[PDB]
């Protein structure tokens, strides 16, 4: 196929009870009995997959200091900086889900154009940190 | 110096007027005197210096779409996954500055560090894109 | 075509001894007639293609302080942090063909996801270098 | 200080039970007393220092696929394609203390710059995946 | 489509003032009528479609210290350090169309690899900024 | 030290036949007999010393497509999306040693962010490639 790794369908993962309760997690979790490409290719590895997922599932999901489109957000821009095209789609896709709205949607990219910029500046610039900064 | 440029000090910008005219819009729209170390670099070419801060302004002041506070965590983790040192510095300041709490900060880090391990993952696996992300 | 270059067939490469003896050169260190794309492309420019191949030849090949399927997992590693899609592909192929198991496979992966998030986390406290770390 | 976070002391963390379990955890298994100040920045978020610390423990630490050595070299490959600074010197120095020699160190270096290389010209050739890769 | 926004086409666009605007000056400016897909998703924002209009406008276009051509060279090195695929296309195309040469082209590509990797073994040794390079 | 590997100085190099022949041709490449830090680093490698010397000279010394200057700003505008610090400083430093003016590094500076920009914006919206490019 088109990943390095096989993508597990839901067939095979029925006969692998540590995938399949991890999948089962997934939907219950998330209220969909989608689950993207990223699990299945992880699905190579259970012990990697449950690593993944709990952490996913920790700093993703449930109350905490930001909401979930927040999160998404962040992540969103993470992974642009990271210039992964896959996580570009999926934290898109899940923004959305999360109540991105087209304006916010625009704005976030406003912001991710400009840190760019900003940051190839300072970096050509070898801007020294404020001592300002350095306050305890 | 340490720089590739040098930093332009308030003395200089005295007596350049356009340079002067961005420092105080700066400064205006801060409501501080304080002026962080990237502008007196840009200052070096007022045009680069001006654009700049009209995108600055125009995207992350004001009412928008997003409070302060989001635009700043979303920058610091651009800055972050660039890895650029200076700007995580200067945009932990701004976040903080604009009310991010010891919680917030914290929750920042755990997501930038989860999507760095996943983005890795999901590059060394080159997952394709779900027919269902493209409808 | 997909490439920004043109990628030469074997046709037009047997009329262009310079490049010619590089590709006969890869065949017979590799031990197949398969050639890939990335050496196509460099094509373009003999110079820039001898220069490539023999340095892949002096590091990747031969005796050495590491043995081959090591160099190949530092090298997907590599790869993948430059976040090169093709180059995962490739390495990830040259991996298997050194022997490389699922099982070593999932930890070459594990430590990729690992390293980028500690990366990522360090970056964004600016952890400073431990004095040990400067002892001579 | 010169990091974004506060770096936990020792007398710090022996009040903070979460804490100095892990750091505890972290001693008894590396055999030694002296804890990276990456820790000690993870520390400020005890949920997210274990979380760090199990996955080392797990990927890095023990019996399993690669030799401990070997795990330290990919890892200080991508600290380096990274471009992290703090973390090439910690794991240089990790790789030296599981017995990287200068000739496998010498290799390692000749790997990454080779490699940044060819990532290099195939981005910029933007050669496509052989068919054969994909079978 | 495959672009996470949707890519506007002319019949929309001349619907949009503020974009269809934006839109002939671009096709004034380069001498064609011709606009490629960068443009076609920002156009989802007119605001960030003219902000970033308005810079490339600036600072490609026009007398300056450095030729077109030279500007588009140095365009492509960034966008491929970068990893940005679509950007390694698209400045190809525009420094071809602003003349470079198969040998200027080889040159380039030459650059770009020594530096990733000259790059990646200063990070690697963390060498040290000479103080020669310090001096006012 | 402040590097991971230790930097060679001249009197090291006096005894090392291999590493001084590169010195020597380095300086006597660049009428100079100041070496930066990066040689005296690959010099524990003196095999590596070579390979990398002997690209540079090919690549970036001599007649060839593009001037000097502009091969330098080129190897800046790489060095600097890289992250770079040492290089950043290191390029800038050869560029104004090869008759970079003020004028052409402000502008050098304003590609590289506009590029910056642009590549973010592409990466994010996931543009696909025209038709027209792939003709
Ligand atoms: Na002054
Ligand atoms: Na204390
Ligand atoms: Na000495």
């Amino acid at each position: 196929g088109m990943a390095t790794v096989r993508l597990l369908d839901d067939a095979e993962i029925s006969t692998l009870p540590e995938v399949k309760a991890v999948f089962d997690d997934i939907r219950a979790t998330r209220g969909s009995d989608f689950v993207n490409n990223i699990w299945r290719g992880l699905a190579n590895d259970p012990a990697l997959l449950k690593r993944t997922w709990e952490q996913v599932k920790t700093v993703m999901v449930g109350e905490g200091a930001l909401d979930p489109l927040t999160r998404e957000m962040i992540y969103l821009a993470v992974s642009t900086a990271n210039s992964c095209s896959y996580c570009a789609h999926s934290h898109t896709a899940a923004a959305r889900a999360k109540g991105m709205t087209p304006a916010q949607h625009a704005e976030v990219l406003a912001i991710i154009g400009l840190a760019a910029q900003t940051n190839a500046l300072v970096t050509a610039m070898q801007i020294p940190v404020d001592e300002a900064f350095l306050v305890d």
